[PDB]
């Protein structure tokens, strides 16, 4: 498919590489650096390697209207639902720390511009633009500024739309991902559209290509690393009965497990070419291909045609059922016994 | 990807339709009809659709070379293997007649002639074709002349070999399916190359793509739906203690049920388009995309830059943030507040 990689820290990221899962609690700690912790902590113990924050800070990033629209998978404000659950920089400092004390890569997304100047001074290792901010372009062009890789969630926007914020990356010179997302809380199946992903990388070929996923479970995740995704983001919670407008579509310890199961096996069927010769096959072969055997006696000197001639396993014949017709016409040169293969010295 | 169908006795087959599960018994019964019979049991009980079949007729099928080589996944000759689970006329017709009188289609596979010409008296609605058959022409000839569809296994050959089995099922004007195939028993990930689904519809459009399977579980099959493919086929049996050498690599009624729950979520959420409007995003795009806002106090009079002006959610700004650029240089109509969005009114 393609050969696109770069490195999130120490972690290389890419189609000949091993998938990687982003956990992202984001606001399923409900604004608790004690439930951020218990999260993180189920993360470490399920084999996660990167969690993934959200960094929002109310007054920055959105205005007074916010406080009048809804989101749709809650019933208060978008502004109410962020001063419930905005770490303060002290705490999420004390997030990054902790979730690289379990040895895991630590992420955040941005959604102001002091979001984004928070982040640079903790010196994050890769930056991720969600599906909101796809459009952000003077937000996007102060990220890749900062010289960090960036992985570019692209729920509801077109391709001409990411084609603007993707010329902004590639001008600053840091590599990118683009992950295939739609942003329904939670997602039926229906709307995935995994097409999608050989739509952005046709479109894209420098990208690293993945999804993130709003579904209830990891078939489109699974999916996805058929296709070829190369990063995995789902919502990640260490119990189901967490309270959150994002629990429902997030990933537990236990299905965590699975889909990095799936994906690491999914990681070595994808790919390759029909024509490739698997040595594995071949007592398959042997046993299983067809070699052309006399149909009835025939005598010396008579004809081999089509009505004394047929095929039968296994291979071992000294004429394969593909040059079967061309033994027609041919003489017996010894009496041949219904049922053995033509052998090189039955004929003149 | 394609719209090509055909039908099984009463099943639409292909990419717009619900991908078809293959439960084949093979030879898992051990040649017991009783045994057969709790296999299909479990097959109907579990939902399948499909009961497929392996019609062996030992004389027909090899000379007496099978007699002295051994398949991969066995001990003892392949002769010996098939004179131990081969059904005889009888019986095999019991079976079908049991399959049918459980709901279900019957298919299955000729090893020969006289198998070929065993199911045509018994009427079967299509007809298997196994991987080591791909390249048996005089046997594809004669299959294809019953007027059936036909579904053909394409493991240990290549495209150029397929092309001349294609070649003749067109000649007799029967629709078919293609199945990608690797042909060791049990399959490693590594060896399934699902790339080879994509080979094979791009050398052949007017074909249903599917995948035989041999791995030790469904990952694979997803993947394959994933890919687009319509038919996928494992080995069947009722419970995992059996004795037999394809039982390893079979799916039980359990693992059957998630592999249909799979294909029916990956039917629905693979293909598409990245640019098709979800309409149910739109709640998203309203609350996250940003709208321009003034980023300190602005006296009228004064002129617009990227200095007093930012953007900040919600979306309904008289600015988008794809409008960011162009109020640059405008002039302040009113005194503009800090924060406060760039309202039309705002400019002369
Ligand atoms: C558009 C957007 O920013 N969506 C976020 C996911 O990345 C969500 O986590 C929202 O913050 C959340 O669903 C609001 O209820
Ligand atoms: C090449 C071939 O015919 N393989 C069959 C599957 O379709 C197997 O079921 C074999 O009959 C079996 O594995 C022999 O041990
Ligand atoms: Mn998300
Ligand atoms: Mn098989």
């Amino acid at each position: 498919q393609n050969n696109n990689e770069f490195k999130i820290g120490n972690r290389s990221v890419g189609y000949n590489h091993e998938p990687l899962i982003i956990c992202e609690i984001g606001i399923n700690h409900e604004g608790s650096l004690k439930t951020a912790f218990e999260m993180v902590d189920a993360a470490y113990n399920a084999g996660a390697e990167v969690v993934k924050h959200q960094t929002h800070i109310v007054e920055d990033e959105m205005s007074d209207e916010a406080k009048q629209v809804i989101p749709g998978n809650a019933d208060v404000s978008i502004y109410e639902i962020m001063e419930r659950c905005a770490l303060n920089e002290e705490d999420e400092i004390k997030l990054k720390e902790y979730v690289e004390s379990k040895g895991m890569i630590f992420i955040s997304t941005p959604f102001s511009r002091a979001a984004a100047l928070r982040l640079q001074r903790m010196d994050i290792p890769a930056y991720k633009i969600g599906s909101g901010e796809c459009n952000n372009y003077p937000l996007i062009k102060l990220v890749a500024s900062f010289g960090k890789p960036i992985i570019l969630s692209t729920g509801m926007n077109s391709i001409e739309s990411i084609k603007k914020s993707v010329e902004i990356i590639r001008e600053a010179g840091v590599p990118y991902a683009l992950l295939h997302c739609t942003n329904i809380y939670p997602t039926p199946y229906e709307d995935v559209r995994l097409g999608g992903m050989n739509d952005l990388s046709e479109a894209f070929p420098d990208a690293i290509i993945g999804l993130s996923d709003h579904t209830l479970d990891n078939y489109a995740c699974l999916g996805a690393v058929a296709l070829g995704g190369s990063i995995l983001e789902r919502h990640f919670t260490d119990r189901m009965d967490r309270p959150g407008p994002d629990i429902v579509c997030s990933m537990n310890p236990d299905t965590f497990k699975e889909l990095k199961q799936g994906a690491h096996a999914l990681k070595l069927a994808r790919g390759g070419k029909k024509d490739t010769i698997i040595a594995g096959e071949k007592p398959t072969k042997d046993f299983a291909f067809a070699s052309v055997v006399a149909d009835k006696d025939i005598k010396k000197g008579e004809l081999l045609s089509g009505d004394n001639l047929w095929v039968k396993r296994p291979g071992n014949g000294d004429f394969s059922v593909n040059e079967y017709e061309t033994l027609f016409g041919k003489v017996a040169a010894c009496n041949i016994r219904k049922g053995a293969q033509i052998k090189k010295t039955d004929i003149e």
